[PDB]
């Protein structure tokens, strides 16, 4: 009824389970990859992705929110194939990724067609197959935010109150563009318990995290086995400090984890190194073991993987 | 021997005759179309292309040369698809066409690994098909040179001394970006008389075409049709200009037609008023008939179609 879904019927609410919020099956570069297939394997890609799925069931996943949108080589009957040999919830989305700025199609284009592309993927269906996007996804990193970034970003806050679907954004932790994102959303009748700011658990610092979660959205601490950006146990404590200063029912967790990345600055061969346990259930033999260890209850985990996911997308 | 082609043998360079140094079947953006095909149509795109082409092999077109790249949606497999119902001299190229920065895939990544995409082109094949590139296309505009835009430039530089085929550039006409185009490509062991700076003639001034020409390099009268950046009459005054003033060997001409583009700020209805007699013929209807009525011989037609390009390819 509410929540759309891939390769099955659309769910509602309440019957959306244990969720990962963000995972990515497999990321690419549109460009390349159509320009030299010579370099990706579809078989490879399938597995790991099936692999790496039917795991994440066994520790009780329920359904898992994929973030990936142009740009990151979006491919629904890629989504679809993997969907049906492990059954899984996988709710799309629709958006644009980006750091600078839009594709040269975008070229003299407004907000509002673009905009378009996301409502069009909502209630018409994405590519063409029926598939419907669950929210949208916004991206700011280094470069911060600018023209052609602040674009999508308003075009967002446009595909949310047209359409009511959520939208997830990508951030840089130490930038503020986290809040930025959430204060551009904001103006234009954005709902606060509507937006993800993710990624904001790639700092120690606490205020910043805080009063993005004060300003009413939810808190992303989604990128757990990328120590690179922050070891595992660095992350830990910071999830611990928030949530018994009571920012759990802000909090959400998951790994933004590739069975298949495209850049180069994540190759399967450094992976030792830069992220040695990142995986789809990391979560499941370190983090969480750590919080019920530490003394937080079953309500928690509960609220965090089954009622944060469900408010937000209600 | 020298100069490859599309879906037929490699040509030598003094059997090049009659050139288009600059023209586009199709241009599109890789990520929109692979995302959304149904905004696309294969047949009005082959056919556009078909009938545009066979029109051009009337006016005595012998080869026309295709600078069409990765972010333009270089496609080697539609390429001989039309080149087979035309038998058309096509030369095909490789580089990447951008403004500001890379797709996310060359994030961290050197700049020779770059040019060693370009170097897998000519050598091995484009997109694994065999059809070589006979060349290397690179773009900087209104942004002007950003650190992305430069690492493009000089892997364009590295794999011209490698391989030995000539580079084309894009650039913006009152911004410098061609001068620093040329300059940067210098610098580093490459030959002024192997670079094709191109589009310099979206400007009346004279001045700055000149010492372009006279740095040695190849000047870019190359977009005859696109009034928006001059008209088709202001645009001749300037050729002319320059012949008188002996420049005409290093005089290149073309249309830079797209016989279907993707970029809204082009859309088939802005034709009219934007670029009426835009056309991959236009320059026979009217600016070769100017020249030979301004008082201009068969020897400069025949040496900027034929001698120059000759000239660049070996
Ligand atoms: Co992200
Ligand atoms: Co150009
Ligand atoms: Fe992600
Ligand atoms: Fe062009």
């Amino acid at each position: 009824m509410r929540i759309p879904l891939v390769g099955k019927e659309p769910i509602e609410a309440e019957d959306m389970g244990f969720t990962l919020i963000h995972e990515h099956l497999r990321v690419f570069s549109e460009a390349v990859r159509y320009q030299w297939p010579h370099l990706y394997n579809e078989d490879e890609e399938l597995r790991n992705a099936v692999n790496e799925v039917k795991r994440a069931m066994q520790f009780g996943v329920k359904t898992i929110v994929d973030p990936t949108v142009m740009g990151l080589g979006r491919d629904i009957r890629f989504m679809e194939k993997v969907v049906k040999t492990t059954g899984i919830n996988l709710v799309a989305g629709t958006g644009i990724y980006i750091y600078v700025d839009l594709p040269f199609y975008f070229l003299n284009r407004s907000i509002d067609e673009i905009a378009d592309l996301f409502i069009h993927d909502i209630k018409e269906g994405i590519q063409a197959t029926s598939n419907k996007a669950g929210f949208v996804k916004i991206a700011a990193d280094e470069p911060g935010i600018t023209k052609d970034v602040e674009k999508v970003i308003r075009a967002a806050a446009i595909t949310h109150k047209e359409a009511k679907v959520p939208i997830i954004t990508h951030s840089n932790a130490h930038n503020n563009t986290g809040l930025e994102e959430q204060r551009i959303l904001m103006e234009e009748g954005v709902d606060p318990g509507k937006i993800l700011i993710g990624h904001l658990g790639d700092t120690d610092n606490t205020d910043y995290i805080k009063k993005i979660a004060d300003k009413g959205s939810f808190i992303g601490l989604d990128r757990y086995g990328l120590d690179l950006f922050l070891p595992v146990d660095k992350r830990n404590e910071t999830t611990l400090k928030l949530i018994k200063d009571g920012y759990s029912d802000r909090i959400m967790i998951s790994h933004d984890y590739c069975c298949t990345i495209d850049w180069g600055t994540a190759r399967p061969e450094l992976k030792p190194k830069l992220a040695p346990r990142w995986s789809m259930a990391l979560i499941f033999e370190d983090t969480i073991p750590f919080l019920k260890k530490n003394g937080v209850s079953e309500e928690v985990i509960d609220i965090i993987f089954k009622e944060n996911p469900k408010k937000f997308f209600s």
